[PDB]
């Protein structure tokens, strides 16, 4: 384990996935309504696999070498393997939070399976300029994403109860910014141009994963938003 | 790439898949009807995933050698991923327009993955015999599929508005005719048999999938059957 | 085949799915309430798709060799390819007996999936010690679908109709008896710590899976629990 200098970052992942995932659990436990019942159980099982796939790559298990430039070069897959699960989990409680049509969540989530699943292809490609052809498909895929969440839910959002309005915009706003970074990280890092080394590269995508995971979370499981209008 | 004689085949594909898509998502922007919007998405996302994996093909990610008959012969695995993911979408279209019950639903799209998944191994068998016994079992699958689509949904169309039963009797044709010719390609090609080469087997899968995806697409997306009725 | 001497105990459970498959699709025929219709496709899609994973570890498609402890470990991988679509299935029979509310499914087909996959990375890992850190994982999932079909499920099947009471309660008893052999057979197995030999083990969870398969099906398929009540 200790032989990898990165492995600090993925301890240290995989420690907040796993205490995200215990409070989570924990209090969602008081629960009957059933609105918020779904809320919880979409938004317990995010950090319950990153845990999963951070311990795995801990281990060494979730690690590939992919020679290209002439080197074997480190990939960790496992990252894809989580993103292709809780991406659209992820997706899915915006999506109910705002009752958007089941049309619109069959575009999304289809849009975001094309967007992980072309990234590890990328990821994998062994002929170095053709890993940037896939970068910029993955991309493309996620523009279309960010696209459908400002012009087609936020819009959604306002004909609701204030509640999930103020609640959907603030989570809105934390998916663009923090899911933008992502093929920003990428494109520098060491499954691109290997300006940054990946020591740093799987800090970035630690702090990311934690943020958009758990930090998400907490905002969205405060909310009253989740429960449905009761006496 | 051009060292492979089917390549011009490949590119074709790709292209004819990207542009069906880029044609589907223009046409599908202005649409806010709610059940159009779910045959939208179903629709433009098959050549999309179909378009990603053509270009796979092309660049060479999609290929293995599958040793068997004393030689190592191509298999063009990601025609494989292609089809888990379309095939049971193209299926869906079918169901919805029907309003098939939940329990049918998931008769044909089950009975479609284990067509899938047995012919993905069948490709990649390397005892050559066994080959044709996962070709069995999965053609098998096939004809409970065109079993279903034939003594189930057509009654059931019949039972619906006029626009959307003679709309799905001209799909349901088209998608027996054409999917019953994959199982021969693939018996008399290079995966079974080799009687046709790879180049010319290449091309007869290029038009059927383009037809059966595009063709397909044109036919629903055209018709008013995919809207409600509304004054 | 014969060379291997678990080779009899693959081809009987082979055999008994394929049988067991054709019995509840020949007896779904005179089938048309809705509602049976759902718990037919579900059950029979179950040994259907288990007939095939054990097809192909008896033709040697589905085993692969893991070293460790210092030897080449047969390791039929293929039994996890069966288990991801099948214990989800099997879940979603019971959960749709008790009409369970979607948030309850989703924690429930999750868990499930995070119980299949450690399991798989379990029996892959190379490095001895680390086998039993998966295990304990999946061993804590499992733990927590039992808790669910006991104490959320039982509850709320008391509340339903008698017929649907009684027999969830029986269908509950035989999946949390049979499914808690599992992970013991795993641990004193091949896969764990190699107390009983795989010809042994390999007929262990054959009579594990007809049961939970086959006699879970012939259990619920003859009840009137499945049926809506109607004049
Ligand atoms: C009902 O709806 C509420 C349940 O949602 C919440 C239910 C959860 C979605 C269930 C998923 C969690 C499982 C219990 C998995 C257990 C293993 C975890 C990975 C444990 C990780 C934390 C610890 C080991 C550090
Ligand atoms: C509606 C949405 C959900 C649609 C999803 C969008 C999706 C279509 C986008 C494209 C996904 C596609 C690129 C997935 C590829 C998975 C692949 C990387 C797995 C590893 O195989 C790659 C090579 C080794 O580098 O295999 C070496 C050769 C081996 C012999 C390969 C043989 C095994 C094949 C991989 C079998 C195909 C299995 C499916 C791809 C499983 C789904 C995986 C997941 C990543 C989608
Ligand atoms: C709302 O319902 C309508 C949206 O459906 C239609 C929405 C689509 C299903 C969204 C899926 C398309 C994504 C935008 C993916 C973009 C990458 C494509 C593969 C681009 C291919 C064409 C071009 C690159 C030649
Ligand atoms: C309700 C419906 C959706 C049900 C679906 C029907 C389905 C059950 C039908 C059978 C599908 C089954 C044959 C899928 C097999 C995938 C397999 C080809 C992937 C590549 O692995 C094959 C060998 C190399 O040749 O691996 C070499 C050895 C490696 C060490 C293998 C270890 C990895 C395993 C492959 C893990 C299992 C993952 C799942 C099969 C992923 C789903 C893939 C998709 C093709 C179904
Ligand atoms: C409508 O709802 C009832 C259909 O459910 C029942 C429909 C079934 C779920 C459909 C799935 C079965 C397919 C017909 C697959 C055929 C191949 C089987 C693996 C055959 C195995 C038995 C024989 C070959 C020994
Ligand atoms: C909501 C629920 C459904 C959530 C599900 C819970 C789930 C997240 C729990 C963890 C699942 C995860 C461990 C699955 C791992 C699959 C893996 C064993 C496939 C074989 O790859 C393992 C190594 C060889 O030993 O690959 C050698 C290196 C190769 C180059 C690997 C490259 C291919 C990668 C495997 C691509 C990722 C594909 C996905 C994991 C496909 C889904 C498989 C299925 C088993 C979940
Ligand atoms: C919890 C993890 C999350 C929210 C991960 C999100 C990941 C992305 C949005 C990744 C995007 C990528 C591209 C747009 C192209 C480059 C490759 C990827 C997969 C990093
Ligand atoms: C867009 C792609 C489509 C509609 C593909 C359809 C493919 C089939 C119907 C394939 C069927 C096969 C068999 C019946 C057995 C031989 C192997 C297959 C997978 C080619
Ligand atoms: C038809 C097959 C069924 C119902 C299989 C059930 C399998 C399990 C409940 C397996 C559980 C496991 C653990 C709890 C940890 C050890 C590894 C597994 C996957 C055997
Ligand atoms: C979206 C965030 C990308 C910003 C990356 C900043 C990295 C700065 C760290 C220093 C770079 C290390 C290079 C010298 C070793
Ligand atoms: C009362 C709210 C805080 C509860 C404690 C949460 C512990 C989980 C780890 C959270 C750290 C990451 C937060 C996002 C930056
Ligand atoms: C379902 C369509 C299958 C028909 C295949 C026709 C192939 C004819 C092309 C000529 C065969 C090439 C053999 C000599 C190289
Ligand atoms: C107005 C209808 C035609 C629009 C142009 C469609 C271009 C997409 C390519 C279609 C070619 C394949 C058609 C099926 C044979
Ligand atoms: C949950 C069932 C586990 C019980 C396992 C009993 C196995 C007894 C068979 C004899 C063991 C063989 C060891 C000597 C070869
Ligand atoms: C009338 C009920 C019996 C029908 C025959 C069922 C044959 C399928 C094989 C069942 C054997 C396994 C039963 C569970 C132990
Ligand atoms: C093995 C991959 C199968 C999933 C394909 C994606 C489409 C699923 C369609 C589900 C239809 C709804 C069933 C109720
Ligand atoms: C990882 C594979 C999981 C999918 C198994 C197929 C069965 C899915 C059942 C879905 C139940 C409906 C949830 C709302
Ligand atoms: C085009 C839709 C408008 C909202 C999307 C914001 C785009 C952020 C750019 C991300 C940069 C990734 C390389
Ligand atoms: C048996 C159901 C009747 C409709 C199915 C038509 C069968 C077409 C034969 C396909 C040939 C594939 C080898
Ligand atoms: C903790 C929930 C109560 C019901 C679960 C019964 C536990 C059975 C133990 C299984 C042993 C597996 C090692
Ligand atoms: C070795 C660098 C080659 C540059 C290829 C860039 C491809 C980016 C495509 C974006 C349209
Ligand atoms: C090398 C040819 C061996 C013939 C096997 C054919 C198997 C077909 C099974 C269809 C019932
Ligand atoms: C070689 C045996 C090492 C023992 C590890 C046991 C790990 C079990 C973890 C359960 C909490
Ligand atoms: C609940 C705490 C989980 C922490 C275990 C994972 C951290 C790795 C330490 C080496
Ligand atoms: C929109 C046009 C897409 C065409 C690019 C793929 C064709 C391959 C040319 C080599
Ligand atoms: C319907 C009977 C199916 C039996 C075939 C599988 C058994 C393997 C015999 C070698
Ligand atoms: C993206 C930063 C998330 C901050 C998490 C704190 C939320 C406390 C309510
Ligand atoms: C299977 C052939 C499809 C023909 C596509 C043309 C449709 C134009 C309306
Ligand atoms: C777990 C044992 C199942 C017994 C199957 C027999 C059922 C006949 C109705
Ligand atoms: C109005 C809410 C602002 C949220 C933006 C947070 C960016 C990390
Ligand atoms: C909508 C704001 C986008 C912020 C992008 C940040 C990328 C590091
Ligand atoms: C009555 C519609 C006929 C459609 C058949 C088309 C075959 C390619
Ligand atoms: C229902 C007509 C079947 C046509 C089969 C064509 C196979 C090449
Ligand atoms: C295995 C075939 C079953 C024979 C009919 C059983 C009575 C519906
Ligand atoms: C009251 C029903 C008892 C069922 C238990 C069966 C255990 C195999
Ligand atoms: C609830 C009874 C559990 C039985 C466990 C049997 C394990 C072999």
């Amino acid at each position: 384990i200790t032989g990898r200098p990165e492995w600090i970052w993925l301890a240290l992942g995989t420690a907040l996935m796993g205490l995200g995932t215990l409070y989570f659990l924990v209090k969602g436990m008081g629960v009957s309504d059933p609105d918020a019942k779904k809320f919880y159980a979409i938004t317990t099982l995010v950090p319950a696999i990153a845990f999963t796939m951070y311990l795995s790559m801990l281990l060494g298990y979730g690690l590939t070498m992919v020679p290209f430039g002439g080197e074997q070069n480190p990939i960790y897959w496992a990252r894809y393997a989580d993103w292709l699960f809780t991406t659209p989990l992820l997706l899915l409680d915006l999506a109910l939070l705002v009752d958007a049509d089941q049309g619109t969540i069959l575009a999304l989530v289809g849009a975001d399976g094309i967007m992980i699943g072309t990234g590890l292809v990328g990821a994998l490609t062994k002929v170095y300029s053709y890993r940037f052809v896939w970068w910029a498909i993955s991309t493309a895929a996620m523009l279309y994403i960010l696209y459908v969440l400002f012009f087609g839910f936020t819009s959604k959002a306002e004909s609701m109860r204030p509640e999930v309005a103020s609640t959907f915009k603030v989570l809105r706003n934390v998916t663009v910014v923090l899911w933008s970074a992502y093929p920003v990280v990428w494109l520098i890092g060491s499954e691109g141009a290997g300006i940054v080394p990946l020591n740093i590269e799987t800090l970035l995508f630690m702090v990311l994963d934690v943020s958009a995971k758990v930090g998400f979370g907490l905002i969205l499981l405060r909310s009253r938003a989740i429960f449905g209008e009761a006496e």
